[PDB]
């Protein structure tokens, strides 16, 4: 669907304010090890991204491994830069604890959208 | 000054909450390049960071070329790790269009301390 037109802002935060952000349900967590483990990237929604970058040279493109999909959240993810060819998609709630092509996804999506719902 | 016992959180967030939490006033920005210009990477405060990395290989050590400080923050950078060796403290509200050894600062600073007032 239609949604506001900008660049999610990159930005490190306390934990009091991602709580904040995590309880309002519209989020999603990516972690670079399967079933959740190891550290993990947050979006806080709704989110645009053609590219899986940031500011300071960030490029986190093949490093997602599992997700897990807020409560208020619906996640699109593609194949290809800029929401180009196949896409996969998310609903509220959704853990994917092997983001992988054999396990119903792609082994390496390079754009997304994160809607709040 | 003692401070809370936490890791910030590296988050993407969209323009009407990053605005919130610029408008509270704890927070610095890091831009890639000198005088303001290029992307930047946002903090939120209170943010305590050993080493200039982030979840999904991020580091961004020898990227920041200048820097921004809020209305109410306080920053301290170190030369070193871990807060280690020389430090460089800036009061609220402080700018640095050039971050470098030469303006008075260091050419890469490797840890920091982002205190709220």
């Amino acid at each position: 669907d239609k949604m506001t037109i900008e660049v999610p802002v990159l930005t490190f935060v306390p934990v009091q304010v991602s709580a904040e952000l995590e309880n309002r349900g519209c989020w999603v967590k990516f972690f670079d090890k399967k079933n959740f483990q190891g550290d993990s990237l947050f979006l806080s929604g709704p989110a645009t991204l053609p590219r899986l970058i940031g500011p300071f040279g960030y490029d986190w493109e093949n490093k997602v491994r599992s997700v897990k999909v807020g409560p208020r959240a619906n996640l699109t993810i593609f194949d290809n830069h800029n929401y180009r060819d196949e896409d996969k998609f998310l609903d509220a709630g959704a853990n994917v604890a092997n983001l992988s092509k054999e396990m119903g996804f792609f082994d390496n999506f390079r754009s997304m959208v994160l809607n709040c719902i």
